[PDB]
């Protein structure tokens, strides 16, 4: 049920990729931060 956003690794820094109802939220690691790890600490 709903699972396409993470079809091309829309996240960065090996961040995770979750699928929501509006789009998707990646779960970066303690090393980075942001919906796409775009904020690498």
């Amino acid at each position: 049920s709903d699972g396409d956003q993470c079809a091309s690794s829309p996240c960065q820094n090996g961040g995770s990729c979750k699928d929501q109802l509006q789009s998707y939220i990646c779960f970066c690691l303690p090393a980075f931060e942001g919906r796409n790890c775009e904020t690498h600490k």
